[PDB]
């Protein structure tokens, strides 16, 4: 065990670090809760930070690391935000007791060999055109849960896609984890919170509340059926300027090979300029 | 609750849950989890494994016993023998109990799984390390063993958990050989007399070449080839030196020589640890 000092942040750059700290942890009692992130974090982060912290006798781990695996080439690794003096002071404010910013090099020593191959769900939706993203994502989530072995795992529904792939990789690799879903924090007017949300200049930045409205929209149609649904949501986006559609589908919840029936999930991806953002909303068809 | 465990006795378990549950349980007690992964039809290669394992100091042993369609049976018989061993958990899963999904997320290995067996089983490494991983998160064992027999998947082994920052000691366990040297293999019975005695030839082809090697690579090599030519209806798949990680091998130092074969319908394989000069 490196240095711990309770009550404050200990930020851990190396695994063998961390992993032991969480192992010293474990076995005096308190249950360790990982928040996987790729910092420049905001509210919505902080959400699930606290969701962490809130569970009795939790000892909250918040990794750092923009996963190179999870990009594709063409600049997206270069240009992800990094504001790692603004993420530590957050992670201060919140009472956060470490975080984990691994290097590239300690994650991918050996490049790229074992991977995790997710199933056909990663081929679909975001992973359509970028066909090795959720490779990418599942591959370091295994990793970061088998260095730190944490008690829960916290994924928002923001990335509700990336958050069933995880309970299929849990499921799938009998993980001994539990994968805490948390809902998706929204500025005041509607607009899911991300970090890409930085590159909406103020137009595109107003046009943007479409894609929530739409979807909110969509889901109080539903009492009238899927395609009400859909119709509603697609008239939003159509007014809305400069707003490009990429996708809008209604999925059964684990977006997986069966139909949708009482309970779905409206998925949207759109690009403002050149800033591709995503929505989602739980949808019950024939339910007031 | 924590299902039964029986202390002295071979306790059989088949869900996944039962098995993981009386694994944490027992590693809370003060003992040390071994995992032996088998497919069943043991001989005296598998009690080998099982022997490594016995004698960690506080040891409890895990068995498993799964043929896995992924990677392509005497139940009663195997849990005697475990029985015999001393062996205190078997953890005999049905395929939907390891599968109940279907083949969904998997393991992808890296580059070295599509060399030496690779070959004529482009798959077949995917299906070993993705129930590997399984087992080893289902049982969490301190310390997993494989045979040096199947040196190329001890090697992947190593890979994944490296790779995937597992809390396991992977150890691997010397060949268990028959009296000629043929390394013993379930296969063995497979082949005719003929074909019996044309076998020895891997071995003795190994052995060879590890005395060779003080003449430097190619004399090992070179000897190697020479006792399989001496061998008739010895059809090789390859023969090669690598270093102790199947990568290329070194000018000198350590190395590994592997060897694979088919006889009539039956592919056999063996290799050897190599130092150079
Ligand atoms: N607006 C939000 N509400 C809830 N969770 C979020 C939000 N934005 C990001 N997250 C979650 O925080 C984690 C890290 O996000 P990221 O750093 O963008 O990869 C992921 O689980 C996200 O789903
Ligand atoms: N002759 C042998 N000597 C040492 N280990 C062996 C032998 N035969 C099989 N094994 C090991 O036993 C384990 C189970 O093999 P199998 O049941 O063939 O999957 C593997 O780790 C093998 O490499």
């Amino acid at each position: 065990i490196p240095a711990f000092h309770p009550g404050e942040l200990n930020v851990y750059s190396a695994p063998g670090d961390v992993a032991d700290v969480s192992r010293a942890l474990r076995l005096t009692g308190r249950r360790v809760m990982l928040v996987p992130t790729m910092g420049a974090l905001h509210e919505g982060h902080l959400a699930l930070v606290r969701a962490a912290k809130r569970v009795p006798g939790s000892v909250v781990v918040v990794s750092i690391f923009v996963n190179p695996m999870q990009f594709g080439a063409g600049g997206d690794l270069d240009a992800y935000p990094r504001t790692p003096d603004d993420d530590l002071a957050q992670l201060r404010a919140e009472g956060v007791e470490i975080a984990f910013t691994p290097t590239t090099a300690a994650m991918y020593p050996d490049g790229l060999r074992t991977t995790v191959q997710p199933g056909p769900l990663a081929a679909e939706l975001e992973g359509g055109p970028r066909p090795t993203h959720f490779a990418g994502v599942l591959t370091v989530v295994l990793k970061l849960l088998q260095i730190v072995r944490p008690d829960r795992v916290f994924f928002g529904e923001k990335d509700y896609q990336q958050l069933v792939l995880i309970r299929q990789l849990v499921a799938d690799f009998n993980l001994d984890v539990a994968v805490v879903g948390v809902p998706t924090v929204r500025e005041a007017d509607g607009l899911a919170m991300s970090s890409r949300n930085r590159y909406l200049d103020p137009a595109q930045r107003a046009a943007a509340v479409a894609l929530s409205a739409a979807l909110t929209a969509a889901a109080h149609a539903a009492t009238a059926g899927a395609q009400a649904a859909l119709d509603a949501a697609r008239a939003v986006l159509d007014a809305a300027p400069g707003v490009a559609v990429d996708y809008l589908e209604l999925r059964d919840i684990g977006l997986g090979p069966m139909p949708l029936n009482g309970s779905g999930r409206l998925l949207v991806a759109a690009r403002l300029g050149t800033t591709r953002l995503l929505d989602n909303i739980a949808i019950e068809i024939g339910t007031f």
